């Protein structure tokens, strides 16, 4: 695709031509979109995030990750797709529009991209990241358990081996920290969604701990609002709730981690499919998936320019 | 540098520093060493093969090519040590004198000239040619997807301003273009070596086509062989394997077509460092590197001179 | 013959005279049919593919081989009918026409050559493979039992000898990698049928297991339609439902690996007569068998091509 405007949404692609369709997008929209290098992965491949502005300095803005577990494709493809739909609505969609005049948007295609190399190369269900370490033949940590938010209790696993393994010390893994970093060094973020697919939810703070959050009331009713728009266009159906409350309890997760750090709209999606089809999510359903589940986001935005 | 016995090994050089150090040798060996030229860079820069030799009518040859991605600078590196090592070890040692007293070996340090000039002056990771394609803004194709093997095909891209552009067509880069003359007008090739950095592996033939290839289990037993030989040093540990089947698909290779030119041992080698430093590898890991690597490029001129 | 217009389709042929028939039928329709070798069988023929395609690049595609059990002669002939038929009816048969201007159709003729050789000069009845095996006075593999879906499974045989035997491993008869590799490095075919003879019979995947797969109903429903086609010709009747509950298990089938794949419309087709000639169905009945036998394949792609 010499445009982004040829580049095949429909279907799944490689880690190097998402690289380079960030850069036609770029291109392409140059007082828009920018294309930002937050750090470099275990392997050294650079970390990108696509910042969307339309001016001002470090106006309030709204984190989006995406694929920090490799294999669920879906939500990378998602993350392309959200890319071009900014471009696309921004002075089209009144709603939008107003969002992004008024605030920053900070995009991560790809949060895992030594994992995501590897679903394409050998192991298309790999999920951690490809991290080696000390004495352990073993590979890879579950970035979304490596947080420092309730690093090390229950709900993550200390085997190097396990594929919910947290890692040997919070933020040791450098796709988190480059993250950590970032939103820290930055200290002006209001929303902070992290991507993930399959179960179709949409949870709010604390999997580490049974404590109710202080935003709960608010929270709730915004996932309640989120849900509700994303099935208004093909019916899917989403649940919603605290991530301890509605799957299980679990640690070092990304969105405790953020709301611990004042970033109140702090929501994570699981995407599409309920088993059908899983991680190994037809192409023909990334466009639908992506288009829903933006109404959930713009749905969460909306809330956060407005408070 | 008035002596390659003066040169400076341990650190890395410009195209001049390089392109003297190639004098140097030939006025210091002309029994053994010769320089030619086999073409010009697009941008009119000379296009430098060393030729070592004892005799003999066109004997049967090794190929090495180095620094086609001029970013990848511990190989240029790794290409003047190399150089020097052979002019070091000929006559002194039995199996490297057995080699060239029937084989011939070609050794292009700098494959890339003008992006490696570029690396220097204004991009430090630049890693294209540096051609201007007409119809663009962006500039230079990635010589190694620019061969006429599986050229065009998914592993490439069609996009001028990717850094895995193919370019317009096969052999459209006269960096490539120069080689491939070359090697036909020869037409006694036995082995063709292309070495990149960083990943630590050694692969064989089809990045292009899950076709695996008829000397498959040949080409991976020497592979096997030339790893444990480069480990024997410093217990620097490769993988190895065939390029799709190890890495991904991957059109418009060296070795691919090379391979299908019907020279049977043909590999490419992915330098040091699995992503610490990536491709600012420090220059006091260019000697060791360059050592061990020698190992591994002997285990194969060892197979070939044999078989 | 100089013309595939003189050629005679009612009588069987040998493997230089079809080889003779696909080069008269590329230069009598240039625009339309190209032959491509996709490898080289254990005695080294050339093994082809009649590629029919009006333009594109990379067209979804019908893959279609016959042949691959040497003995039963009924489809090879059918092969060369077919590939005659689509070049008189393209631009003929609204149907066809529309399928050609939008999918590319890949046909294999002989896909066990040397087989095909042997049934002509040793064993009219031969129907495995020609390779050697190591410590065997047997020859051949059953390449229909060779490929990598519940390969070595119940419904084969391990033992070298047998009409049956599977081979050392999946993929392991070139001529079974050879379509393998071009299927997926090809990466957008839409149906792959096999063609075999006598029984009678349409077929849809999973010959090696009782799992019922996942396009059940419409498969079953497409197999129901094509039947009905090809009986309206002159009545043949055929029975259809997946390979296990209609013949009996059998393992390492074309249709359950391309099902495997992701090849929705994978069906395996056995030709005319239920016993009465057997393998050695009169050359009277090429024609008739043909004429029916491509009602009943044009219905799986008008199938394949809607939707
Ligand atoms: O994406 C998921 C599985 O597909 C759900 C996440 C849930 C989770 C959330 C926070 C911390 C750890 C795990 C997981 O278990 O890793
Ligand atoms: O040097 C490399 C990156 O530093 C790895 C090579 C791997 C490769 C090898 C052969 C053909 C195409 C690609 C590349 O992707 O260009
Ligand atoms: O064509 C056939 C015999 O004439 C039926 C096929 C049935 C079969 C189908 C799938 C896998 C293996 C065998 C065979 O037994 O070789
Ligand atoms: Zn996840
Ligand atoms: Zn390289
Ligand atoms: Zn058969």
């Amino acid at each position: 695709a010499r445009s982004t405007n040829t580049f095949n949404y429909a279907t799944y692609h490689t880690l190097d031509e998402i690289y380079d369709f960030m850069d036609l997008l770029v291109a392409e929209h140059p007082q828009l979109v920018s294309k930002l290098q937050i750090g470099r992965s275990y392997e050294g491949r650079p970390i990108y995030v696509l910042k969307f502005s339309t001016g001002g300095s470090n106006r309030p803005a709204i984190w989006i990750d995406l694929g920090i577990h490799s294999r669920e494709w879906i939500t990378q493809a998602t993350g392309v797709w959200f890319a071009k739909k900014f471009t696309e609505d921004y002075g089209q969609d009144p709603s939008f529009t107003a969002i992004l005049d008024s605030m920053d948007i900070f995009l991560e295609i790809v949060t895992n991209p030594d994992g995501f190399a590897f679903t394409h190369s050998q192991n298309r269900l790999w999920r951690k990241t490809r991290s080696v370490t000390s004495s352990s033949l073993c590979v890879g940590v579950d970035a979304n358990r490596n947080w420092d938010a309730g690093f090390g209790k229950a709900g993550a696993s200390s085997s190097p081996c396990s594929e919910t393994y947290h890692g040997k010390y919070a933020n040791s893994e450098v796709e988190v920290k480059s993250i950590v970093d970032f939103v820290k060094d930055h200290g002006n973020f209001k929303a902070f969604l992290s991507i993930h697919s399959y179960s179709q939810l949409l949870l709010y703070p604390y999997g580490y701990t049974t404590q109710s959050i202080p935003d709960k009331t608010e929270l709730n009713q915004v996932a309640k609002s989120a849900v509700e728009a994303l099935k208004s266009l093909y019916g899917t159906s989403y649940k919603y709730g605290s991530i301890i409350t509605t799957i299980y309890q679990a640690s070092g997760g990304s969105i405790d981690w953020s709301y611990n750090q004042g970033i109140k709209y702090s929501f994570t999606f699981e995407l599409r499919d309920t088993g059908r089809y899983g991680f190994l999510l037809p192409a023909s359903q990334i466009i639908p998936t992506a288009q829903e589940t933006w109404l959930g986001v713009l749905t969460i935005m909306e809330h956060t320019v407005n408070n």
